[PDB]
DNA sequence: CAACGCATGAGCTAGATCCG
DNA sequence: CAACGCATGAGCTAGATCCG
């Protein structure tokens, strides 16, 4: 047969040889097989155990710290292929730290599909270089066989096989002293082969029985089906673990085996593209009965069935299993017995839930002030209830002042009863507002929710405050609200002014952050103003808020304050929040202006947008200046050592970009470049200080050398005068003419003429000239460098 | 008289001219006089007002933004002297941002005692450079007169007195166009002077009526006594405000006017060294009846008389008023309605208080931990009681678990009643421990302190856990305690292991209150162990801690944990804390290894102690080696362009002397503790140094002989230094003829090696003088003898 | 009679209807 | 019968009486 034996799950053996007994009849082992850490095991109980029918291994084989095995060929006589479907530690087969292993014995391996082999730290193995991994392993660039007994060539290495020449040597490759590694002709690479060199059927591997038959060889390639195997089996069956395909009656049971959540090593198996896969991936969720996966229009829930029907969340890690879960099929109870700060972390841990079916009880909650962490709650089913048929439960909580923001939120409880007892910091109108947004209207117990033990310790307020005049500047805003008095004008402590900046308008109401936590509202208090006994008076109390960064939206509100006493009045008043943006001003400086010179007439300049914009900037303002050369360099004797080598004002309104090039300018000239960032213009044209950079453009190739009639005059004392013309536009400035004269047979002897020496003389001279035929050649060396040479002018003075 | 008028406290005037009316009869203004910020004042309201009797100013005179004045002489006709006892803004007289001041008018100013004058931003002033400030003030370097109308020389400067020559010019010095600055002869400096040059009595200043009399000049120097003034008045009187002295009957009344604490401009005046001073300073405290000041052995209390009998404490700022008080003369109430973290700041703010006279009330305490911030409480008097005659009050505090550690604390309560209601986390036995340390034993009200609303929500524990075996490594510590089971061994959640390091043993205990702490006991939890139904089994549970630093004392304890139920049993158990130090290991590397070379032989070397000592380091271990010469210099033509040790103990620096001169040396050093068991020495750090040349070993002595060849090329033969400083690289070889200078030549290392000497090609025949100097790589040396040889023509 | 002038704007002297 | 050996010591394989 192909695989006549039994399927067999991946196992693990430790500290005994007892649980190796369950490999009696299984032939293919999906998963992996790790046997590790046996210590009190003699070498004698291995010479009678064997497993003759074992062939297929999917993931890896790992033998690690075994004491008593000397040759594992007596345990694995017939395994041929390792699929390598899961890598272990970036390896596929690892034998490690064997203490009594004489020889390996893996003489029947044919094709490692994926991965590499690793053998370390074994002072008892030989024949390790007689394997020819290159004929089994497709990738030998990951092999790692170091620190063994064959670190020194000392163990014999004799064996009775082709003795292949894969390297430059006639290396003989044997497994044991009784077996060589089998190599037949390479006319078919991995197609399976015989002892007589006949290649077997194209779709199988390894050991073979009859050639060119897909029904009686051993280990085939892609899949397997009932004694046959084709590369893509037809879809009465769907592929499974990339080595089989099977009818959907089979693997629909395994989905129902661990729908009973008893082992989390399984997967809720789904059908997708004829692959009974663990999970159809992101952008896909499963349907109920057909076991397919649905293209998941928008976000699809990833339902999260709760364990044991209920749960209590008390810290971070109890809720950290709940991250990503959206629909919960049970009941939840929150209880933060103290705690420092959860008000920042529940949104990243549980702030994406929408659906629960049981009941939500809060109790003993110390540092919770709102329920704004429940961002996406819309419906509670209430299928299971608390005793007395209760669905929402609140008891003995000391800081709860808000439940939700009912202006922008929706919540419905289908059945059950709400509960609110001994919750002294939440006013009675809120749970009345909670009653109207929910489904229940008259479902009360009598006694229902406690009307006296809730909100008694907290003065909930019923009056509003409006502003009167708001004023802007670039730095300071101004507030002045309408006056107020309590019904006793003596009992008044003043007001508090809460403010913070706001980039958006999804800003919370005063959530009452009183425990530990993040950024609260920064606040200053106000001395209560003077009584005047007049209706028209200066009773409007003002305050200046000063230290504000400009061009930023800022939110404000003001709250009353009163002492606590026996009378249940003078509740105070509370303003509503608004939004006020400050004005803008002069902006910041530009950043990093970069000048690059490519040609003599192109000069590109790029900068970076400014650090502080202070409003939408309209454009940029640029200015340049044509620099001047140094006038003190004109009077230097340049044949003394030291020669130099360098490297309104018009404008444009550059808009909507980041760089600009300027053309039409002088060659090899320095330029001081300054540019201003500047906001809106036709009212209050106001710009920053310019960033200043320097720039010199490229020189021109012919501006250095001069052409002209080089005429000469011979005097009576053999001092020949020389007249020529200067460069009209030098690259910066001419500094020295390399005047040189050459007699035939004599070298190019050079002289000097300075800038002022050429200026005073209008040429040069040559004193003490020997009579002959000389050739005078000049090079005009400017400050940008040397020019070209002139024509070597011929003149002959005779004896 | 000397000062006939009246004393006058320092006033401030703003927004009007009405409150100058109270200066009608006073003559000396102690303090300062600031008149500032009037706007709705015409320039014509001043010409009918003056103050003819003003003489002395103690601190400063400040005129700032006055609209309507034009000349100060209309108001201050007799203003003479400024004492400058307090400097405003580091100046003594400031006339600033005046708008209509044409000319100054202050002409009688004689002596500024301390400070300088500042006139700024007045573009209507003239004659400002006609003052001669050096003959009024004693310091002129700190003067600052800038940006006036005299920024340009434009206002005339015409004036009818010496026109002195203090600078290089004949500058005229005068105040107005009608008066000039008066300077008499300098035979006496500031001793008072007449118009006729007669110097007055030695102890006064300024204007004067009759000379050489201490009774009828005007402004005198040190003090003042009844028309006379002597430089130190006898102690029937005590000096006051450094310008007067007076009997003790005077300033004992101002001490009693101040004890009616109606203004914080007080100074509780005490007598000290005949000076009725504001405060006798630190190291001194006043006595009650005698009004002197006592030398204050130890810290003396600086008593803190609390206002309106009581006070509330809720934040960082209400307690910041009472920093540095020890005794409080009233009752105190605290109420911490939440907050974030206030445990770490109370000892910095109020941890030095000792005594309370009234009563102490705690209500609505939310986020407290203990009362250990009250470090030095020992007694509460209870001179005021609460309603129902109550002295201690704790009510509705939802977290409190520990009052004090009574083993290291003493506290008493004289009278009153204690109150403990609705404090559900504090054990009932702690108040019984509070009852026995207090003064009261059986003064109960019935109903007294609540025995039911306190301790119900928190099971205070009554059983202890002992340890069984501790083991230490250099990095890990192993812990194992005796087993424990509740009376129901199903109800058990495990244990908690709190630990933190501690350099001392004054460690806070666990209390079990939430206050939002930066440092805390870091904790891991333990799975509860297996039940085995055997007394002798492996029921001792263990845990290993690993992430520690070596050689550090560490404190540990373990607490039980159980579910909350309705039966009032299974409270749990709590171990007692102990201390366990880790072991020591191989230490770190020493730091900052610096070696300096001062001579050719001495090498001083200095380092630092290591960053990680890991125990008491016993000694050090040094190793030096003889660095070899760089042999790559052997081929450069320079005519072109075991190891000895010592166990150094108990010091930080070491010198290595008595060794071979001019050799480079690589030296290393190790730091390590004890040796003969567990030989533990650390890694080494390496230095390098280079030394100085010698005097005579670089120079070679020897017969510089010459061999004469026939081609006028005389050979030269001498010897090389057998021990130079390192390596001889160039012999400064030279030859000198009569009338010629010492003409030099050069020779490399190989050239003297290949030839064994030198030559001189194409030599003029004469009596030459051949002298060689040895110039090694470290510098030059001495010359040899200039050798004479006379080749003939 | 509804910003600017007869100050500056958070560096021991007031604190933006604070002033008319 | 009271540290070492027949591992390492917090880098998908156990977690310091974890194995005797």
């Amino acid at each position: 047969h192909l695989y006549p034996g039994e399927v067999c799950p991946g196992m693990d053996i430790r500290n005994n040889l007892t649980r190796l007994h369950e490999l009696e009849n299984c032939s293919v082992i999906e998963g992996h097989l790790q046997i590790l850490l046996m210590f009190k095991t003699r070498p004698e109980d291995f010479r009678d155990l064997s497993f003759p029918k074992l062939i297929m291994i999917t993931d890896y084989l790992l033998l690690f710290r075994v004491y008593g095995l000397e040759s594992l060929k007596d345990l694995f006589p017939n395994l041929t292929v390792i699929r390598g479907s899961r890598l272990f530690f970036n390896y596929a087969l690892v034998i490690f730290e064997m203490v009594h292993l004489k020889e390996l014995g893996l003489y029947n391996l044919m094709n490692i599909t994926r991965g590499s082999v690793r053998i370390e730290k074994n002072n008892e193995l030989c024949y390790l270089a007689t394997i020819d991994w290159s004929r089994i392993l497709d990738s030998v660039e990951d092999n790692h066989i170091v620190l063994n007994k064959d670190d020194n060539e000392e163990c014999g290495d004799i064996c009775p096989c082709p003795a292949t020449v894969i390297n430059g040597q006639f290396v003989e490759r044997c497994w044991t002293h009784s077996h060589c590694q089998k190599v037949c002709p390479t006319i078919c690479k991995s197609h399976g082969c015989t002892a007589e060199g006949l290649c077997c059927h194209s779709e199988c591997l390894g050991n073979c029985s009859q050639p060119d038959d897909p029904t009686k060889c051993v280990a085939c390639r892609n899949f397997y089906l009932d004694g046959r195997c084709v590369e893509t089996c037809p879809p009465p069956y769907y592929h499974f673990q990339d080595w089989r395909c099977v009818n959907f009656s089979f693997c629909q049971d395994l989905h129902h085996k661990c729908k009973n959540s008893r082992r989390q090593g399984c997967h809720q198996y789904v059908i997708h593209n004829n692959k009974c896969i663990p999970e159809c991936p992101s952008g896909y969720t499963m349907n109920s009965s057909n076991l397919l996966c649905t293209p998941c229009l928008g976000p699809c829930p990833k339902v999260c069935h709760l364990l044991e029907g209920e749960k209590t969340i008390d810290s971070v890690t109890s809720a950290q299993e709940l991250r990503g879960c959206t629909v919960i099929n049970g009941s939840l109870i929150i209880n933060i017995r103290g705690g420092n700060n959860l008000a920042a972390e529940l949104e990243a841990n549980l702030g994406l839930i929408e659906e629960i079916s049981g009941y939500l009880k809060i109790r003993r909650s110390y540092a919770l002030v709102s329920l704004s962490f429940f961002r996406k709650l819309r419906l509670i089913r209430g299928e299971t209830l608390e005793i007395g048929n209760y669905s929402f439960y609140a008891l003995d909580n000391q800081n709860l002042r808000q439940l939700w923001d009912w202006s922008k939120h929706n919540l419905t409880t289908t059945q059950g009863k709400l509960f609110f007892h001994y919750n002294p910091k939440l006013c009675l109108s809120e749970i009345h507002k909670m009653e109207e947004v929910s489904g229940t209207k008259g479902r009360q117990e009598r006694n229902d929710i406690a009307l006296k033990t809730n909100g008694d310790k907290a003065s909930c307020e019923n009056e509003l405050l409006k502003f009167s005049y708001i004023r802007t500047s670039f730095d300071k805003i101004l507030l002045r609200w309408e006056p107020y008095w309590p019904p006793d004008f003596r009992d008044l402590l003043g007001f508090m002014l809460f403010y913070k900046e706001a980039p958006y308008q999804n800003v919370t109401e005063f959530d009452g952050q009183d425990a530990c936590g993040s950024n609260s509202w920064t606040v200053v208090d106000i001395d209560p103003p003077l009584r005047s006994n007049d209706p028209k008076s200066q009773n409007h109390p003002g305050w200046l808020m000063r230290g504000l960064k400009p061009w930023t939206q800022y939110a404000i509100f003001v709250k009353t304050l009163v002492t606590f006493s026996d009378e249940r009045r003078t509740y105070g008043a509370k303003s509503d929040i608004i939004y006020v943006q400050t004005d803008a001003t002069n902006p910041s400086v530009p950043l990093d202006p970069i000048s690059v010179s490519n040609s003599s007439s192109q000069i590109i300049l790029k900068w970076k947008p400014p650090s502080d914009p202070n409003g939408n900037i309209t454009h940029y303002l640029v200015f340049w200046e044509r620099q001047a050369e140094d006038s003190e360099l004109f009077e230097l004797d340049y044949c003394l050592k030291g020669l130099k080598l360098p490297s309104h004002r018009p404008f444009e309104k550059v808009v909507n970009k980041e760089s600009l090039v300027i053309s039409g300018l002088r060659h090899f000239t320095g330029y001081r470049i300054e540019l201003q960032a500047c906001n809106q213009d036709t009212p209050e044209e106001r710009c920053s200080v310019a960033a200043y950079v320097s720039a010199r453009t490229m020189p021109e190739a012919k501006a250095d050398d001069i052409v002209g009639p080089v005429t000469h005059e011979i005097f009576e004392n053999n001092v020949v005068h020389l007249m020529w013309q200067e460069p009209k536009e030098p690259n910066g400035l001419i500094v020295l003419y390399e005047v040189s004269y050459r007699r035939y047979g004599d070298e190019e002897l050079h002289l000097c003429v300075s800038r002022k020496h050429f200026a005073l003389e209008r040429g040069c001279r040559l004193r003490g000239l020997s009579p002959g035929n000389y050739s005078v050649r000049i090079r005009a060396t400017s400050l940008a460098g040397n020019g070209s040479w002139t024509e070597p002018t011929y003149f002959y003075v005779t004896d």
